[PDB]
């Protein structure tokens, strides 16, 4: 299927954005989203994980506390080695499922790592959610509640703009009015209805 990599530096607005296609009745594929849905409450992924670490895992609204675990993984490195093998499958697994589910024209994937890890060559297109540095450090912090000198850590961490811009096929600034940006990613869709009947044709 014709698939759509959406990338963005931290804090630039790629669950945003891609909420947007979504709507539009888009399959977004977002492994950080599989793995939330993999450990909800009441899966037994869940469950493994407070019968290995203890019930304190285990919020009152029957969420999983991240907090401890990675607590727990940061006192215990053996641990990330136990968690990859419980929950890599099922992510796997869960990926698979919603592509095969899928019935829309086109898939938009949300890549957080594709220029750093070279996955520029596995997408038809490649959509980069673009914001200037000082915003991505603010609504860094905002959400993550990271100082900002932890944000520029991050940032330093993560491909520049530069070479993300460089990469992309399109680029979406998610700056300005919230209308606006709906439009353009409006825009886009067109732009990727017709690229995949170009496509299959
Ligand atoms: N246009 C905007 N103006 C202000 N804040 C925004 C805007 N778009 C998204 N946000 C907020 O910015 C933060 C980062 O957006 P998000 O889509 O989570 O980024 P990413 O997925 O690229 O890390 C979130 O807290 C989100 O609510």
């Amino acid at each position: 299927t014709y698939t759509v990599a959406l990338t963005g530096g931290i804090g630039s607005g790629k669950s945003t954005v891609a909420d947007e296609f979504a709507h539009l009745g888009v399959t977004v594929i977002d492994a950080d989203i599989i793995a939330r849905q993999v450990v909800e409450p009441g899966t037994p992924a869940l469950l493994a994980i407070a019968e290995r670490f203890g019930p304190q895992m285990i919020n009152d609204d029957g969420s999983l506390n991240r907090r401890r675990l990675r607590e727990r993984i940061f006192a215990h490195s053996e641990d990330k080695a136990w968690l990859n093998a419980l929950l890599h499958p099922l992510i796997q697994q869960e990926t698979r499922r919603q592509m095969q589910a899928s019935t829309s024209p086109y898939l938009l994937w949300v890549v957080p790592l594709l220029v750093e890890n070279r996955l520029t060559d596995k997408a038809d297109r490649i959509l980069v959610v673009d914001v200037p540095k000082e915003t991505q450090i603010e609504r860094t912090i905002r959400r993550d509640g990271v100082s900002r000198e932890h944000a520029e850590h991050i940032l330093a961490a993560q491909a520049t703009r530069e070479q993300r811009l460089a990469a992309a096929d399109d680029v979406i600034e998610n700056m300005g009015s919230a209308d606006a940006v709906a439009s353009h990613v409006a825009r886009l869709h067109d732009k990727y209805l017709m690229l995949a009947s170009q496509a299959a044709s």
